[PDB]
């Protein structure tokens, strides 16, 4: 029975403010002149940041869960990966990746993520992941909003019936039509898989997520048509173009052009820090590329971009524990956002970037939204990023859905001392 | 009055281990073959890992903590940083190096790290940061060995008196020799400092640790100067080269002669993810390099390599919280050891391989050795990096130092449901 979350701070604003809550939505915002007392129905920030829900833009909550099962890979390398995942195959049921997706879920709500997009292999007649995955979007609707992205892994062209199952997945209730140009036997079925993945949007009022170009080849300009095909329809808002890896190799003449369009579209642009940099540049001897997209340049354009996780605990990224600050970390670092400025808005690529290339329509602590926020234990994104802090508080709906109780680290000096890692 | 650390797990071996302690040592190591009770004066690892503790290769506590004043680092630049540090001019005395180190020595601490090398500019006619390193040096020791370098920052040869200072530097209780050739106004007066920076080690009977080739530079080869001297004096052990980023971009063929010298010489390397990943690659355009030395190479050809957090805090890397699980996430990724048993192995350059590197003659858990070790709560060091783990506790000398009580955190969904992020 929350009535007002007190004693918040929030990211570009001064001072101290008070959320008022009523219904399950903000009623309204005001500032504080200092601190205000705690009370019963009241939760209290403590003068940590308040933001909207971490989001997750882009994970495969098909394949999450399964390094290991039944081998390790060793090598590391995506070709391994591949192999790993294909020992695997007899335990790929239906209660397996609802059990598997389920317990990524779980980690991501601990994490104060609220809403996720995951794709899923559709490139399988039997289509069993995505059935499953329809029955997990509906059970954890009361704690995530699940975005599910029919994903033809395999090609839509290069694949049999591929694209008859991209349909089929778009009409069991897919939210968004995925793409894989690049992938593709040749150039020709890329650009062609992306004029029928656009009339599928079209056809059916869905969002577009691509896997864009991922690869460290000069010559995988297929976002070029993703952008191209947004403006031409007038969808842009609707359109996300992951990946780009191969836009870090482009020569900088044709990058400029390709900017303009990329502006004028309105597409929206993902960049998965954690898995970029382990898996681009797996061909180049030394010295060897980053792999990350032009994620810098697109924040100095204004051209919308964000962070996902991609993988988790999986035979193409055997770590993480699906937390976006810890996403954020590595691509602060790999795109070199490393000034004070540039470290503290990077929230911005896992909050509100994310939540446009989502299309989330609720979204932001702003009178008349629901009331959906998280609480972290730092003065800024600055600080929260530097020390990795947990989410304290994580509210969905006025009620607190998840909490942390932070850890409390002693040293034994000449007297015991708490030890917070602040200055 | 610790007794026993029991129900320990020991990287590399299988099932749990009994470590018994008697006058500050460990006594003696027994495997143990099920869970063993709790007791008066055990200390209970409850299948977590025991290690010796993480170690600090390559830190500047002089210059660390001073991120923001008195302005902050905008830009994120070498150069800009270089800038804001000179502003601060005013508040560089005595005791504020010693407060700034010992707050980060605090966050070691309560990070397990018992050995830290700390370089100290010495290119100040004053030897301000030196003269309170050292007393800082005594200070700390209960807790932490710290090993001063004197580090002529502006160079030997390139800098008024600047082999005098170093040489005083060493006078005054210096540990290390350092050196900075490529920073040399000319190849010549590189080379010539290393002979002078060999010629004082034998002098004084000090370690040798070298800012070496910390430049994208495919010309810069100074590394081999280091080897070759090292290899004819036959002190290997004792000499270190930190960085060697230019290694990022040799050709192979050259690369590859060198390594001979190199694992003949015996000599230690040190790269430093956080702050490499950062400040290298900052006169590419696109693609862009990583730069941070050949580690997996080094790994494979028996080399000793090792991982430094180098700054924390301050103008020239904002971030940090002095955590080595944390700089050895930076370096899986950026070196692609993402295998299961490249990471697993990955707490050997945050232990053992740093040891080495500092030349330590008591580390390791062995019968005989002074009982410093610490408690992961992880079942290996796959875990501990995935999960990226406080330190549970922190034993010297058979007593706890440091102590993280984990934190807490719940989900409330029908249920409410405690979450380790285990699967
Ligand atoms: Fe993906
Ligand atoms: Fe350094």
């Amino acid at each position: 029975a929350l009535q007002t979350i007190i004693n918040a701070r929030l990211p570009g604003e001064e001072g101290l403010w008070q959320i008022h809550l009523q219904d399950g939505k903000i009623s309204a915002i005001d500032a504080q002149s200092g601190v205000m007392p705690i009370t019963e129905n009241s939760l209290d920030a403590e003068q940590g940041l308040v933001i909207p829900p971490f989001v997750e833009p882009h994970i495969h909550l098909d394949t999450t869960q399964t390094a290991g099962q039944p081998n390790w890979n060793q090598s590391g390398t995506l070709f391994e990966g591949i192999e790993r995942w294909a020992e695997r195959k007899a335990l790929l049921t239906h209660d397996d990746v609802k059990q598997r997706a389920w317990q990524t879920l779980k980690w991501q709500i601990a994490n104060g993520i609220q809403h996720v997009r995951t794709h899923v292999d559709v490139s399988d007649a039997t289509l069993t992941a995505l059935k499953a995955m329809l029955e997990v979007k509906q059970e954890v609707a009361p704690w995530i909003d699940l975005q599910i992205v029919a994903f033809p892994q395999e090609g839509i062209l290069s694949y049999p019936n591929g694209e008859a199952l991209l349909e089929e997945a778009l009409r069991l209730g897919a939210d968004v039509v995925g793409a894989i140009p690049h992938f593709e036997f040749t150039r020709e079925y890329g650009v062609e898989s992306l004029h029928k993945t656009f009339a599928l949007a079209q056809k059916y009022d869905r969002l577009i997520d691509v896997h864009c170009d991922e690869i460290d080849d000069e010559q995988s300009r297929f976002v070029e048509t993703v952008a191209a095909l947004a403006h031409h329809e007038g969808m842009g808002a609707r359109v996300t173009a992951s990946h780009t890896t191969a836009m870090h190799s482009y020569n900088g003449a044709y990058t400029s052009r390709l900017f303009r369009l990329l502006k004028m579209s309105g597409i929206n642009f993902v960049a998965n820090p954690l898995v970029n940099i382990h898996l681009q540049g797996r061909f180049d001897t030394y010295p060897k590329r980053r792999g990350i997209t032009r994620v810098k340049e697109m924040l100095e354009s204004g051209i919308n971009v964000c962070f996902g996780h991609d993988d988790v605990f999986d035979p193409w990224y055997p770590l993480g524990t699906a937390n976006m600050l810890q996403v954020l970390h590595m691509g602060l670092h790999v795109c070199q956002l490393m000034g004070y400025g540039q470290i503290n808005d990077g929230l911005n690529l896992i909050t509100h970037h994310s939540a446009r290339t989502l299309n989330l329509q609720d979204y932001g602590i702003a009178a008349g939204n629901s009331a959906n926020l998280i609480i972290l234990p730092a003065e800024n994104g600055f600080d929260a990023l530097r020390r990795q802090v947990p989410v304290r508080y994580s509210v969905r709906g006025g009620k607190v859905i998840a909490s942390t109780q932070p850890a409390q680290t002693t040293v034994y000096l000449e007297q015991p001392e708490a030890i917070d890692y602040k200055r």
